[PDB]
């Protein structure tokens, strides 16, 4: 099956664009990346940086995740991100989202060898 590291890339990486260019970015990406296949995922975040720079966060500042685990890390610098949040008109299979573009530090959980991101915890 798809590995946790591969799933993180599919759900949270968009190195092909520097930022969301329109209000329809989330509606198109949530569908294209197959995140609305079984149900409308309520919230998701896409990171507009090189995969290498995001993977490097696993060697930066260690912080506890929201749930208490201690394998989470916060990026030293801010990154270009896009937050997708389900709107009131969203109804499966026609999931709808609001696109919000911002520059924030990201916090990810890391696992494995190579030690890489497998979960997006938050943006601060």
């Amino acid at each position: 099956k798809e590995t946790a590291a591969a799933k993180f890339e599919r759900q949270h990486m968009d190195s092909s664009t520097s930022a969301a260019s329109s209000s329809n970015y989330c509606n198109q990406m949530m569908k294209s990346r197959n995140l609305t296949k079984d149900r409308c995922k309520p919230v998701n975040t896409f990171v507009h940086e090189s995969l290498a720079d995001v993977q490097a966060v696993c060697s930066q500042k260690n912080v506890a995740c929201k749930n208490g685990q201690t394998n989470c890390y916060q990026s030293y610098s801010t990154m270009s991100i896009t937050d997708c949040r389900e709107t009131g008109s969203s109804k499966y299979p026609n999931c709808a989202y609001k696109t919000t573009q911002a520059n924030k530090h990201i916090i990810v959980a890391c696992e494995g060898n190579p030690y890489v991101p497998v979960h997006f915890d938050a943006s601060v």
